[PDB]
Parts: structure tokens; sequence; C-alpha cells
């Protein structure tokens, strides 16, 4: 509803920065509302859902096993690795790494998983192959969060990310087992509390993934709906703001409040 675009524009005014937005019907794939649908924004940690989708695709194809153990060392640890820093000597399974990357946004977990699938080049190939001709991953953690103005590396377009998320969660790309595992990891998301979840009515379902990067970059992708069942996908990105993390979070939450109000 345009009343939600009012809030998106309010966010641009408050943040002094571009905000990209998509509200997509999960069933039909129809875009219900949008703002800067085809402009590029850094994906920041939201790319981790796409990463684990590629991992699950390989599991479906018999090229990977969720229970396979990956060993790593201090040489592999990058900043903010809450889970991987505790398992240096135990190693972690593919399943444990995806859980850490998505639910805890563990950065080393993401890099380890990227290596298993062939790196940014292969994630990009996977995306192009499933119909997303614009989303691209070029670097690894932490450089992929640089958000240099006008840089197309490691970016997506709101409309593309929305339709890609719909395909991964409800399309035929992944098996039913893998589709469900991916959304379950997203429903257990532990670090997106100040965003859409803060405006979600009691009883509603939400499976999401948020991210933050340099130069004010922030983003969230989500499947949400009433009665504990998802029925729409929401994608929100912003980059360039000099505002505090709390201010960026408040603006995103307000957009969420409005789309819930006009559902
Ligand atoms: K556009």
């Amino acid at each position: 509803h345009p009343e939600t675009l009012v809030k998106v524009k309010d966010a641009e005014d408050q943040l002094g920065a571009r905000v990209g937005y998509i509200e997509l019907d999960l069933n039909s794939g129809k875009i219900l509302e949008s703002f800067r649908p085809e402009e590029r924004f850094p994906m920041v940690s939201t790319f981790k859902v796409l990463l684990c989708g590629a991992v699950l695709s390989r599991v479906d194809a018999g090229q990977e096993q969720l229970g396979r153990r990956i060993h790593y060392s201090q040489n592999d640890l990058v900043e903010y690795s809450p889970v991987t820093e505790k398992h240096l000597t135990d190693g972690m399974t593919v399943r444990e790494l995806c859980s850490a990357a998505i639910t805890m946004s563990d950065n080393t977990a993401a890099n380890l998983l990227l290596t298993t699938i062939g790196g940014p080049k292969e994630l990009t190939a996977f995306l192009h192959n499933m119909g997303d001709h614009v989303t691209r991953l070029d670097r690894w953690e932490p450089e992929l969060n640089e958000a240099i103005p006008n840089d197309e590396r490691d970016t997506t377009m709101p409309a593309a990310m929305a339709t890609t998320l719909r395909k991964l969660l409800t399309g035929e790309l992944l098996t039913l087992a893998s589709r469900q595992q991916l959304i379950d990891w997203m429903e257990a998301d532990k670090v997106a509390g100040p965003l859409l979840r803060s405006a979600l009515p009691a009883g509603w379902f939400i499976a999401d993934k948020s991210g933050a990067g340099e130069r004010g970059s922030r983003g969230i992708i989500a499947a949400l709906g009433p009665d504990g069942k998802p029925s729409r996908i929401v994608v929100i990105y912003t980059t360039g703001s000099q505002a505090t993390m709390d201010e960026r979070n408040r603006q995103i939450a307000e957009i969420g409040a409005s789309l819930i109000k006009h559902w």
C-alpha cells in the first residue's frame, strides 16, 4: 500500500540515504509494492541465505553432505565468529556451519562454506543459473561489506533478491527437505531482533536474515505472515547513511510496522 511507501520515503529523509524496498506475494510472486526495485545495494550478510541455498543444492545433488566435518584453524578465523571460534579443535559440520552463518551471522562459517561451493564465482553462477541475472558475490568476509559508493561488487537489486528468496523457499530449486531446512535456519535467526521482528504481532511467523556493513549498509530479507505461516516476502536495503545503528534499525522497523498495518 502506498502508505508504506510514505514510511520508506520518511526513512530516506531521516537517514539521508537511499532505501530499497520490495513487498512480494509469496504465492504468486507478484510485486505488491516497491521503491528503487532495480537499484543496487550491498547484500552484506543477507548473502548468507543464498550461500546456504547453494550448499543445500549441492546436498540435493549428492555433491555435499550436511554431516560432513570441516576442519579449520586460526589462519581461517575472521572478525566476529562467535561459533567457529569455539570449535577450532572440534571442527564443524556443514549443517552446523550453515546454522552458524545464518542464525548467528558467523563470518568464518560463511567463508568456510564459500570454499566448499567454489567461492563467490560459483555462488554467482548458481544465482544466474536459477534466474537471478543481477545478484553477484565477488569477495569474502569481511571485504564483501565494504559498500564503496557506486561499486557493484557484492550487490543485489531489491526485486531480484525478493524473487530469488521466493524461489529458494518455495520454488522447485531445492528439495522439500532442503527448502524446509533453509527456512528453519532463517526462523531461528538470532541477530535481527531490532528489525522486522520488533514490529511483528504476536502469533505471526517470520524467517529472516539481516546484515550490516561499512558506510551505513544495512539490509534484511524475510518471509512473514499471520497465523504462523509465511505469505509475503519483504526485502529492505539501505546504504550510505551516517546515522547510528539504532536509527537505521528504527527506520527499518517503522517500514515493517506500516506494511503490517496495511496488510
Ligand atoms: K529501480
